[PDB]
Formats: structure tokens, C-alpha cells, sequence
């Protein structure tokens, strides 16, 4: 099956917007982690493949995904980076867990429809 870029955008962008809409939980994920600004210079020593909502959105807008599972992989890369880097008591870690719950719920019916 070939998935056209606009088909993927129409189906998958609403699932990304569902993550963006989460407040407070999406706020640390709306832009790439800037380790200098945030005062966490060890970040890139631990997270080798950074990912965030704005990068995923740009990839959808520029047709960088051929298959739905590639989009899902990037969302999960974002989650796994945050669970890897952050302590389990931290805001970012617990916010990540909430976003993963939202995403699981949103992506399932969409995948059925694709
Ligand atoms: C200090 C440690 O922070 C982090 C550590 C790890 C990670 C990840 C993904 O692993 C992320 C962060 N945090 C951030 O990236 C971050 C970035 C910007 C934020 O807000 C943006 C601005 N707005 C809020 C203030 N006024 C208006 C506009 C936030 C935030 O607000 O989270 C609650 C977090």
C-alpha cells in the first residue's frame, strides 16, 4: 500500500494536535530540547536522537513519512527519550506518561481507518 503525504497528514495530524492540546503536559515537548537554555548540558550525552512535537509536525508537513508506523515511531522516540533522560518523579517524566496515554487512545482508531 502507498500512503500519499496528504492522506497521512489528514489522518495523523489530528493525533499530533491532540498531544499539543494537553496543558500542562505538552509544554516541554512543543519545541526541541535546548540543553544550554534549560541548564541540562548532559542531555545530548544521553539522548542521541532527539525528537519533539514540532519536528514531527514538520515531517508530516514536508512528506517525510512514507508509512504510518514511521510517524508512530517518532512519537514513541519522543516519549522514550523523555523517560530515558528524566527522573521518574520529574514533571517531564509524568507529563510524558500522560501524553503516551493520550496518544495510544488517539492513534488506535486512526490506524484502523488507514
Ligand atoms: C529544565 C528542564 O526542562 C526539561 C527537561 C527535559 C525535557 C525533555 C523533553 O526531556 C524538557 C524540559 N523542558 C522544556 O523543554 C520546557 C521548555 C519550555 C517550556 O515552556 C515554554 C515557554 N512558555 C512557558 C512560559 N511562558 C510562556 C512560554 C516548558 C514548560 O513550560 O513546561 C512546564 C518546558
Amino acid at each position: 500500500k502507498i500512503f500519499k503525504p496528504e492522506e497521512l497528514r489528514q489522518a495523523l495530524m489530528p493525533t499530533l494536535e491532540a498531544l499539543y492540546r494537553q496543558d500542562p503536559e505538552s509544554l516541554p515537548f512543543r519545541q526541541p530540547v535546548d540543553p544550554q537554555l534549560l541548564g541540562i548540558p548532559d542531555y545530548f550525552d544521553i539522548v542521541k536522537n532527539p525528537m519533539d512535537l514540532s519536528t514531527i509536525k514538520r515531517k508530516l508537513d514536508t512528506g517525510q513519512y512514507q508509512e504510518p508506523w514511521q510517524y508512530v515511531d517518532d512519537v514513541w522516540l519522543m516519549f522514550n527519550n523523555a523517560w530515558l533522560y528524566n527522573r521518574k518523579t520529574s514533571r517531564v517524566y509524568k507529563f510524558c506518561s500522560k501524553l503516551a496515554e493520550v496518544f495510544e487512545q488517539e492513534i488506535d482508531p486512526v490506524m484502523q481507518s488507514l
